[PDB]
C-alpha cells in the first residue's frame, strides 16, 4: 500500500505545514502538523479544556463507531520549545492520503498551552519519529508510520515541503519525478529516537565550503534552521546590519537586505537554501527589522534541520530495519 497527501503552510511565512488527515468511522477530517521530531499523534477534542480551544477541529470520539477508548492509558508531553498537551487515548481508525491504518492509538487533548491555543490553524500533531518517544503509559504506543510500515510497498516516507507553497508527504514510496538529479542516503542514530545523522559541512552564499561534521536532526515541526554558534555566526557576518538581539531572541537583519543562501553538505552532495527562504518577516508588525531564519542551537543541546533546509530538498525517510535518511535536489 501507498499514501500521497499534500502539505500546506499555516501563513505566509511557512511558520508550519498541516497536512489533513481522516480519523474515525464516519471520518472526521483533522488538519495535523505532521513532526518527525515527535513521536505522539495527538488532537484537539471534545474533550479538551472548552477556554483551550480556538478555532480548532475538534476529534468527538463518540461519534465515532470504531473509536475505542484504551483503558487506563494516559499521555502528557513536552516539546523542545516549551509548548505542551495532555490528555487520555483512545484507538481508531486513522487514514493519511489513501492510506489507512486501523486500530491507531489517537491521543485526546483534555489540556493544550497557550501556543496551541493561540493556533487556529493545527488541529494536533502527527509524530513521525521513532516510536521510543512515544509519551503514552503505561503501555508506550506507535506512530502512524510504525503501524502502517508492514503494510507499505517501501517502508519509507518523503517529505517534500514547499517554499510559500503546498508540498507533499508521501508514505510506501519515492516520487522519481519530484526531485533532481539522484537521492545521497546518509546514516541515521536511533539512540535518541530522532531522525539523527551528520552533515558533512556548510557554505555561505556563494562562499568555498567548509568540511566540518555538524550532528543534528532531520525535524519537520521545527520551523527553523538551528546549527552551531560558530556557522550561524559566519552566515549572519555576510547581511550588512545583522544582529544578534536578545531581547527579540536571536539574529535579526534589515529588512531591507538580500540575504545570501546557505549550503549544507549531506555527503558528498550539496543542498542549497536560497537566501528568500531565511527571512522570517518583521519581528512585529510594520518593523523594519526581521528575523532570521537561521539561528543557533547553543542552548538547544542539539542541531535541527528545520523546515528552512528541509524545504529545500526532497527528503526521504528510509525506517527499514537500519533506518537512513536521503537528500534530493528539486
Ligand atoms: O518544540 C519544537 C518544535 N515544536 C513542536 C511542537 C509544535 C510547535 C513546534 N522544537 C524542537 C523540536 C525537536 C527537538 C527540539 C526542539 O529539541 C530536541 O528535538
Amino acid at each position: 500500500s501507498t499514501g500521497s497527501a499534500t502539505t500546506t503552510p499555516i501563513d505566509s511565512l511557512d511558520d508550519a505545514y498541516i497536512t489533513p488527515v481522516q480519523i474515525g468511522t464516519p471520518a472526521q477530517t483533522l488538519n495535523l502538523d505532521f513532526d518527525t521530531g515527535s513521536s505522539d499523534l495527538w488532537v484537539f477534542s471534545s474533550e479538551t479544556t472548552a477556554s483551550e480551544v480556538d478555532g480548532q477541529t475538534i476529534y468527538t470520539p463518540s461519534k465515532s463507531t470504531t473509536a475505542k477508548l484504551l483503558s487506563g492509558a494516559t499521555w502528557s508531553i513536552s516539546y523542545g520549545d516549551g509548548s505542551s498537551s495532555s490528555g487520555d487515548v483512545y484507538t481508531d481508525t486513522v487514514s493519511v492520503g489513501g492510506l489507512t491504518v486501523t486500530g491507531q492509538a489517537v491521543e485526546s487533548a483534555k489540556k493544550v498551552s497557550s501556543s496551541f491555543t493561540e493556533d487556529s490553524t493545527i488541529d494536533g500533531l502527527l509524530g513521525l519519529a521513532f516510536s521510543t518517544l512515544n509519551t503514552v503509559s503505561p503501555t508506550q504506543q506507535k506512530t502512524f508510520f510504525d503501524n502502517a510500515k508492514a503494510s507499505l510497498d517501501s517502508p519509507v516516507f518523503t517529505a517534500d515541503l514547499g517554499y510559500h507553497a503546498p508540498g507533499t508527504y508521501n508514505f510506501g514510496f519515492i516520487d522519481t519525478t519530484a526531485y533532481t538529479g539522484s537521492i545521497t542516503y546518509t546514516a541515521v542514530s536511533t539512540k535518541q529516537g530522532f531522525w539523527e545523522w551528520t552533515s558533512t559541512g556548510y557554505a555561505v552564499g556563494s562562499g568555498t565550503f567548509k568540511s566540518t561534521s555538524i550532528d543534528g536532526i532531520a525535524d519537520t515541526g521545527t520551523t527553523l534552521l538551528y546549527l552551531p554558534a560558530t556557522v550561524v555566526s559566519a552566515y549572519w557576518a555576510q547581511v550588512s546590519g545583522a544582529k544578534s538581539s536578545s531581547s527579540v531572541g536571536g539574529y535579526v537583519f534589515p529588512c531591507s537586505a538580500t540575504l545570501p543562501s546557505f549550503t549544507f553538505g549531506v555527503g558528498s552532495a550539496r543542498i542549497v537554501i536560497p537566501g528568500d527562504y531565511i527571512d522570517f518577516g518583521p519581528i512585529s508588525t510594520g518593523s523594519s527589522s526581521c528575523f532570521g531564519g537561521i539561528q543557533s542551537s547553543a542552548g538547544i543541546g542539539i542541531n535541527i534541520f528545520g523546515d528552512v533546509a528541509l524545504k529545500a530538498a526532497f527528503v526521504v525517510f528510509n525506517g527499514a530495519t537500519t533506518p537512513t535518511l536521503g537528500f534530493a535536489s528539486k
